[PDB]
């Protein structure tokens, strides 16, 4: 029922929603957006990104995804906006690239969908616990940044030079001094809802910011992050591609953006 493909199991996975009982409840995409189904919320207070101290220490590729981390030993990184739940601190971030140039992004408003786009991880430093941000609704905050194909990104070229480096998973590759302000888009108008199992347990744990500017990267850029692999050295070579699940009705989401 309301699979007809799934990222798991072809057709849906059922051996999954029966071995996390939480499945009583009604979640399993982090968004879906219309227009019509999104609600302004007022120009309060902005989200104050404080990233100019931000250190990042490796990159590393697990199989679905390939993170880079961040050191987070003080306030290097820093992500908190107006009223909210916490002070969320970046710790890593991974990208999203569909195996279709129109598709891979997810988070479709309406009628969008890009091939590709940038998430963030922050955590909730006042519970000094990664694990503990997870068993709450508000415990983790993360940032999406839609990536559209067309003028190339200077500040991209770091990740993307390094890909190659970070082909298989079970590798690892030193990655520091990396800036993230090199991946500002133009407009910081964001989308605010949390989202559901975008984490290892299915819950909502997590605060989906998606930013309404995509940023804009040349096809020389996302043709090498479709090099990477879902396999290890020497296994069967995969294409580490997609990696998203659809999108669910209102059984469980109701978009809002809080911008001026
Ligand atoms: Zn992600």
């Amino acid at each position: 029922m309301s699979h007809h493909w799934g990222y798991g199991k072809h057709n849906g996975p059922e051996h999954w929603h029966k071995d996390f009982p939480i499945a009583k409840g009604e979640r399993q995409s982090p968004v879906d957006i219309d227009t019509h189904t999104a609600k302004y919320d007022p120009s309060l207070k902005p989200l104050s990104v404080s990233y100019d101290q931000a250190t990042s220490l490796r990159i590393l590729n697990n199989g679905h995804a390939f993170n880079v981390e961040f050191d987070d030993s003080q306030d290097k990184a820093v992500l908190k906006g107006g009223p909210l739940d916490g002070t969320y601190r970046l710790i890593q971030f991974h990208f999203h690239w569909g195996s279709l140039d129109g598709q891979g992004s997810e988070h479709t408003v309406d009628k969008k969908k890009y091939a590709a786009e940038l998430h963030l991880v922050h955590w909730n430093t006042k519970y000094g616990d990664f694990g503990k941000a997870v068993q709450q609704p508000d415990g983790l905050a993360v940032l999406g940044i839609f990536l559209k194909v067309g003028s190339a990104k200077p500040g991209l070229q770091k990740v993307v030079d390094v890909l190659d480096s970070i082909k298989t998973k079970g590798k690892s590759a030193d990655f520091t001094n990396f800036d993230p302000r090199g991946l500002l888009p133009e407009s910081l108008d964001y989308w605010t809802y949390p989202g559901s199992l975008t984490t290892p347990p299915l819950l909502e744990c997590v605060t989906w910011i998606v930013l309404k500017e995509p940023i804009s990267v040349s096809s020389e850029q996302v043709l090498k992050f479709r090099k990477l692999n879902f396999n290890g050295e020497g296994e069967p070579e995969e294409l580490m591609v997609d990696n998203w699940r659809p999108a669910q009705p209102l059984k469980n989401r109701q978009i809002k953006a809080s911008f001026k």
